[PDB]
């Protein structure tokens, strides 16, 4: 059966949580990936260098002996955030990028953004020092339909921003529409994107047809088929400014399977093999390593990993659940068979 | 505060299940409604007069003393179903209508329909004897997107059927699109429809924005806002061939809140007040009684109820759950406040 040797990949979009879950989930990433963009959306969020330095250490405490893993920390953008604070953390090599979560006028200034025009100063600073901006591209006005929120973000926020700040390096994170696929495809060298395994593998029918399936519920939300196909074609194309970001967003089973299930997929354990399946299905394994291992590093301006991992096309059963201190974690594709696996 | 006196209403679309749940759920309907269309989608489904007569009796056993309730039984249409069997049950007054669930070529002939062209004989018989056809209007081919399935059904099944059988009386059950709203609005006297409280009250954003909410997950699936508004306008219009059908589809909480939650809303307990809210919100309480109490009877060709119930605009808390032999039932709008209630 078939062996596939690639560079040690990176995860350029990851939530590792905190506390007893941070311990549970880090091994699934640190065992396979060399570096990962850790998100700042904790409670409270990571908006200072002290919080970031501290959190980074907590991650390192969770890393198994022998694992060579490096968490690349990011900063949660808020209205109250001081440009000097972000500038300092970037200079000291604490922050790699800053993350912009959807704007909302009601949002408390300590916990997020009211509008993009409000945080212009820090965005202008990010431009000067050449710091990458990571973007959750969704407009969250109540009137806007959930399946339109990514598309709307491009018109009314993204394009105007990138025109205003021509020199800003922007990662359009976890794109899920043909709209975004095109936007990035036709954009310049300062615009890139990450794509999750679930957004390539499935569409909204998988989440809803024959029952509601909360473990495929995340954001941005699985769109219809024509959008799915767009993403698979973009990565298969060989376009060199898409790269691996899992958006591994683990929630306890009781939280996912409730009257109001949380958004997020714990895919870290199965993502790499899952990607490797989609690239094989698209007859595009020649562009696989690049997507994993090169394109992200090349965009962020970091050295590429110097070690290699192997994948094997031996079919493997995914775990039904992972034990947590309380409750469990249902992984992405739990109990399912996968075509590819790490040796 | 405000009192609203109307005729004793009917529910022209209802699932009452069987066994220990049938006992749990009948009181919620029998206490308020005079008559109700009970669906045949049991396991095994109701496809004989013996099964129907028997099931009818089981329902009557579940009805509290003093409640004047009459279950109007229906037949599940299958390929193997004998026209003479349906003709006999209709003549004997066992069957009121026959229900057509979505076609599917793989479906076992004892449990459903492969295609509409296959069951033409029984449909032609239904036409002759003037028996109403009830329709779940969705095409269930895998390729078709879930939010397009009702719209597709109109083009490729409904219109061709109604042209083929010009004299057939068809209830387009629980319509959920502007497409269906228009179709029925502009149709003839032999075409009517039911509409649920959830399809008037909410749209898909309510189910998905800020978490996945399985207790609003049913079929047909909540569409986007422009479809919601269409339904509210149609009922508010005063159009006299829409009428109350709850599609009360109760599932145990552990079944709704799982890795694969079932489709259905247990709305029977809160539906009437919920409808009364939407008609008030649409400034259309003059057409409320009709929708509840007259239009259905008028379409089915039955006498209208001769007793009256009162509603009051005293705000009332909905139960968080109802106790089942095992597990519980989370009702529609559980723990919520409602504006209208029965006295
Ligand atoms: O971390 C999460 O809970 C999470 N899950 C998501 O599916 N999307 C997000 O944008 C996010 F922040
Ligand atoms: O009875 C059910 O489970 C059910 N629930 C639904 O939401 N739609 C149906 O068509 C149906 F048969
Ligand atoms: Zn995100
Ligand atoms: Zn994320
Ligand atoms: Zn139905
Ligand atoms: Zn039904």
């Amino acid at each position: 059966s078939q062996v596939l040797k690639i560079r040690r990949p990176d995860d350029w979009h990851l939530h590792l949580r905190d506390g007893d879950m941070l311990k549970t989930v880090v091994p699934y990433t640190s065992e396979i990936y060399g570096r990962a963009i850790v998100m700042p959306n904790l409670a409270p969020p990571v908006t200072t260098v002290e919080a970031a330095v501290a959190y980074r250490q907590r991650i390192l405490d969770a890393v198994p002996a022998g694992h060579d893993f490096t968490p690349l920390m990011t900063c949660y953008l808020t209205d109250s955030l001081d440009p000097n604070e972000l500038e300092r953390g970037f200079n000291e090599g604490v922050f790699t990028a800053a993350k912009l979560y959807p704007a909302n006028a009601s949002t408390n200034s300590s916990h997020g953004v009211t509008s993009v025009d409000a945080i212009m100063p820090v965005l202008e600073r990010m431009e000067k020092i050449g710091m990458p901006l990571l973007v959750h591209g969704e407009v969250t006005h109540a009137d806007i339909d959930i399946f339109d929120r990514e598309a709307r973000f491009i018109e009314s926020v993204m394009e105007p921003l990138r025109q205003r700040l021509t020199a800003l390096k922007v990662v359009f994170e976890h794109i899920t529409t043909k709209d975004a696929a095109d936007y990035v495809r036709d954009g310049n060298e300062r615009l890139a994107a990450t794509i999750t395994p679930q957004h390539l593998m499935f569409n909204r029918n998988h989440m809803l047809v024959g029952g509601v399936r909360p473990h495929l519920y995340c954001l941005p939300i699985l769109k219809r088929n024509i959008h799915q196909q767009a993403l698979r074609e973009l990565v298969a194309s060989g376009f060199n400014r898409v790269f691996l970001g899992t958006d591994s967003a683990p929630h306890a089973r009781h939280r996912k399977e409730s009257s109001c299930g949380c958004a997020g997929c714990f895919n870290a354990p199965t993502a790499l093999g899952s990607y490797a399946t989609v690239f094989e299905e698209m007859n595009a394994l020649q562009h696989f390593e690049a997507f994993c291992s090169v394109n992200g590093p090349q965009f962020y301006g970091l050295p590429v990993n110097d070690t290699f991992i192997e994948l094997v096309r031996e079919e493997q059963q995914v775990a039904e659940s992972i034990a947590l201190t309380d409750d469990t974690l249902v992984p992405f594709l739990a109990g399912e068979t996968v075509r590819w696996s790490v040796k």
